[PDB]
């Protein structure tokens, strides 16, 4: 029965990357215990986490127009489609979100190590976390479209 | 590291599909991945941390194949990728990684797995970003194709 606040370090870290490094204001929704298969996107960064008394999963999902605007702002270009350069950037965003969360959570005595990012590319795909634990999801909105973070820990 | 860490995962998948001779699945030769051509409709993905290493694994299936796997394993299929199907994909992912964890442990190498995630979406691709060699192996049948990819850094 995990505290919904476990998503906060991930939220803060994503807002750090996107709002400052990408100068793009994402407006977060309210963290929800997941109850829909409705968090569709076009490219997603996925990573596992393993700790002494923990294991889990993080996904960060973006609509195409949003991730392309993020790439424009961060790197000064974008190829107008999801390609390898886009998936590489999503991988790096995933590492920085997870890493910042690791730092913030470590300061609070929660230890984990991240695995390595996998990036999913596909129109309108969804992610389902299969850990036996609480699934916490939150939307983010911009005029460019929507993103979602989902975390799950056993 | 290369054959040493990756082969258990490949053998463990083979083991898990050897249980369904019905499908008549022909494995290909494992190789270094050098394109983004490996598409599927549902995939199981899992991270892992090991001795001086970390990495990732995914198993991607075409819909027609995963539905026949469900027919063989559970005696039914819904004719589409639903929660039942994503659950089974997650479980196969755990068995494949669980088996490999045992084999590597046997050999003296401790790997800790994270928890699985399952992607649903027509014709999606998975790109592993670990800084190390990406190994992919396909397995094909008249019902369709699947791919396992494993990468350690």
């Amino acid at each position: 029965g995990m505290n919904v606040n476990f998503i906060n370090p991930f939220l803060q870290s994503l807002l750090n990357v996107i709002s400052t490094m990408a100068s793009l204001e994402l407006t977060p929704g309210k963290p929800q215990i997941k109850t829909d298969n409705l968090a569709k996107g076009d490219v997603s960064g996925l990573i596992g986490m393993v700790g002494p008394q923990t294991k889990g999963s993080l996904s960060i999902t973006f609509e195409q127009k949003l991730v392309l605007q993020i790439m424009q702002n961060m790197l000064g270009e974008n190829p107008g489609k999801i390609n390898e350069e886009v998936t590489d950037l999503v991988g790096e965003i995933t590492n920085m979100v997870t890493g910042g969360a690791k730092n913030l959570l470590g300061q609070k005595g929660y230890e984990f190590e991240m695995a390595t990012p996998m990036v999913v590319s596909g129109q309108g795909h969804t992610i389902s976390h299969k850990a036996n634990g609480t699934k916490i999801i939150m939307p983010f909105t911009s005029s460019y479209g929507t993103a979602f973070i989902e975390v799950c820990f056993e």
